[PDB]
């Protein structure tokens, strides 16, 4: 479970779609500051990082329940990658940039309760406007 989560970040870190492909599933859902990605689209996200050449640096992390919060510096912006793992598999990912700690805590709470991606997205939208 820890490995799943960490490898996901390392894929971002390293710009490695091949690695991402290993730990996601067709059911994986991701929200990147509002926009939605399902399954193999998460892999394409990593291609965009690599085929752009800005460096993602995993700085530090926390586990809360089944939710991991990774604090990434992007070359600096504070990016946050929040991950719900379930059964060896990444279920939900939220990526945010330069948001308040309250938003991170609120999103983590929603994810802990296995809220659908629709609710996660609407909740973000209400908070960022
Ligand atoms: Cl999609
Ligand atoms: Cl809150
Ligand atoms: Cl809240």
């Amino acid at each position: 479970e820890e490995k799943a989560a960490r490898l996901f970040i390392e894929a971002l870190e390293k710009g490695d779609p091949e690695l991402m492909r290993k730990v996601i599933s067709p059911d994986t859902e991701m929200l990147d500051n509002g926009r939605t990605f399902t399954g193999d689209e998460v892999v394409e996200y990593v291609k965009e990082i690599q085929k752009r050449g800005e460096q993602w640096h995993l700085r530090r992390y926390t586990k809360r329940g089944n939710v991991w919060l990774f604090e990434v510096q992007v070359d600096t912006e504070q990016w946050y990658v929040i991950i719900l793992v379930r059964n060896g598999r990444i279920k939900l990912v939220v990526i945010l940039t330069n948001v308040d700690e309250e938003i991170l805590k609120h999103m983590m709470e929603l994810m802990q309760r296995n809220v659908p991606i629709e609710e996660l997205r609407e909740q973000l939208e209400k908070m960022l406007s």
